[PDB]
């Protein structure tokens, strides 16, 4: 069974993947990891080989790489990169010391198609109707990315896009304004405000909330949305966070019918639902899909949820040697999909 | 706003209570560690006040406390222990050192009720159904017992049972066979096998698989369910583990039908569906809740889901008094129910 491995170098690094994967060359100029694309003679298409980087050396880093591993394992659904493969040149526990990684190659991120760039109606309400799928489906696993961007976002020649890097020197924007208050724990709508971040962009071609920093960046959220009313400064526990806002001048909330002209009144209506400052009172994955806006492509029967993901495993203190079996318990314990 | 606390000695502590609280007295001889039975003068509810025991006193205990008081303020569900109030003596963070929960009060554990003694099976399916309904619930917040039994299931002189301990010197028998093998992730059904376990009991008034230790317990269990095919124990990642059982003598599945005579059909044919070797091929809390036997109690329209519940903080890694301002932040951002 063992398959047979071929060395070679790539990037000061010793890649040793089997004789399957060829053509190896570098990709995303170093933004995703050490990620290689490759061919994959065994079924003929392009992959995306990602290596993980000194996996074992330090508690954090063993711990970290099961993690990979486990959300990875886990993530078996249209819009979500997921893995084909799961290898290791090793063939025994002491051997073991290497991860490799094999999902789909893409074409290219938001990043490269929209920025100044400017789309139809159609593909936007097909690339956000596929971002809310992805999204409706991980934050079932109670999986929040947390931090959803266009860097993070991939779509082949197709309008079809995965979910790429996740989640349970670029910048922010499309971060939920309350990640700022450092809180613990959060809504997952903070996912849905950074949709309502990629969508606006899709249409108007313009970064919403391009804050120079954090400050910058809660003046331009507020500048639309409306200085956050009484009710709701409650729901901030810093004292030193209300005061902020209060602190400063008062601002009404805009209308998007204003702000997006031009543009469909369906998304409109929806970004209206997205973009708010309560994430408690944002629309979830879920029933953003059922949403107008995207009619001509919802479907109930045809957006799946995720099986349960038992991430127990955090609440574990374990040694860099523990972390690793169970890596490689993992890593034999991958089941290739058809 | 602040009540009037009353100091009071309780099992060589003092306990700092708001005077609305009457008549503590402990309770569960030890069981449910420091809790108190009470009179709540607000309500005229009998309640049941736990106290944190040394909350701060460790990394372990901070985050531990937290932990709990993150839980209990998500559990908001007709069956499963919910928090009534969250107060401290203290009037500051510095002050912070206590934290006392209230809930309602309790008849008694399953314990109390079955143990040598029969019921009908109206209060079985009723019971059961319950217990169910609150597993439903719960693991859709993505949260597993792990260990279910009759000492966390309690119930009021009506029938009605709340799930009192949980999740994510007594003995075993109602664990899933599978936490043997001390796994790191667990298929949510572990739960389902605690059920089983209790709805035989309930029914047959008698202790499934009273094992007395590791291997009587596999043993026992094996001795129903039949002993692990090859396909099965494929999915043991461990090799002492497949070699174990393969040691043993094959045993046949018995016929539930034949274990469990007088007793309804349908129990049977359910309990069939949940005693199962095979984690990944027993039956979700949901999906036993559609089944016949509870059908004098279903209804698809009352059996809700779980907010989602953010388990993020498992994975920091804080220091004492971090935790315990998060926790501190918790305390003052309850919002007592209706
Ligand atoms: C946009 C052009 C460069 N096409 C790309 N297609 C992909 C596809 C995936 C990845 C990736 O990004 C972060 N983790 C992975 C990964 C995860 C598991 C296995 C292998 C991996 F590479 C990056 C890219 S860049
Ligand atoms: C709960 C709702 C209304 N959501 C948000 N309420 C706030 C309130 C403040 C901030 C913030 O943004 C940038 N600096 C601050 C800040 C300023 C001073 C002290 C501490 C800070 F964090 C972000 C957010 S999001
Ligand atoms: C069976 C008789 C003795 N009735 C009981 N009723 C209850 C009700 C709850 C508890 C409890 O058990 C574990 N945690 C709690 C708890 C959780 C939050 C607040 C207060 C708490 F006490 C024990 C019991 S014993
Ligand atoms: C995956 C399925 C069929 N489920 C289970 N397969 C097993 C297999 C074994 C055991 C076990 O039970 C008590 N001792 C052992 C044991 C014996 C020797 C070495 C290590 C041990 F853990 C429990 C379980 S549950």
């Amino acid at each position: 069974e063992r398959p047979t491995f071929y060395r070679q170098e790539l990037n000061k690094t010793i890649w040793e993947v089997p004789e399957r994967y060829q053509n190896l060359s570098p990709v995303g100029s170093g933004a995703y990891g050490s990620v290689c694309a490759a061919f994959d003679t065994k079924t003929g298409l392009r992959v995306a080989v990602k290596k993980l980087s000194r996996p074992f050396q330090s508690i954090i880093h063993a711990k970290r790489t099961y993690r990979e591993l486990r959300l990875l394992k886990h993530m078996k659904h249209e819009n979500v990169i997921g893995l084909l493969d799961v290898f290791t040149p090793a063939r025994s526990l002491e051997e073991f010391n290497d991860v490799y990684l094999v999902t789909h190659l893409m074409g290219a991120d938001l990043n490269n198609i929209v920025k100044c760039q400017k789309l139809t109606d159609d593909h936007v309400q097909f690339l956000i109707y596929q971002i809310l799928r992805g999204l409706k489906y991980i934050h079932s696993a109670d999986i929040i990315h947390r931090d959803l961007k266009p860097s993070n976002l991939a779509v082949n020649e197709d309008c079809e896009l995965k979910i790429l890097d996740f989640g349970l020197v670029a910048t922010r924007w499309y971060r939920a304004p309350e990640i700022m208050l450092n809180w613990m724990h959060y809504n997952q709508t903070v996912d849905i405000w950074s949709v309502g971040c990629i969508m606006a962009e899709l249409l108007t071609g313009r970064t919403l909330f391009p804050g120079t920093d954090h400050i910058d960046q809660l003046k331009l959220i507020l500048r639309l949305v409306g200085t956050p009313g009484a009710e709701l400064l409650k729901k901030i526990s810093s004292e030193s966070a209300r005061n902020y806002i209060q602190s400063l001048t008062q601002m009404p909330k805009m209308n998007f019918a204003n702000v997006f002209i031009g543009a469909n009144p369906l998304a409109v209506d929806l970004l209206e639902k997205m973009l708010v400052l309560d994430s408690d009172k944002r629309i979830t994955a879920a029933q953003a899909l059922a949403h107008a806006y995207f009619a001509q492509y919802h479907d109930p029967d045809d957006e799946p949820v995720a099986d349960p993901y038992d991430q127990s495993f955090e609440s574990r203190d374990l040694l860099i040697d523990e972390w690793k079996s169970l890596t490689y318990d993992e890593v034999i314990s991958f089941v290739p999909p058809p």
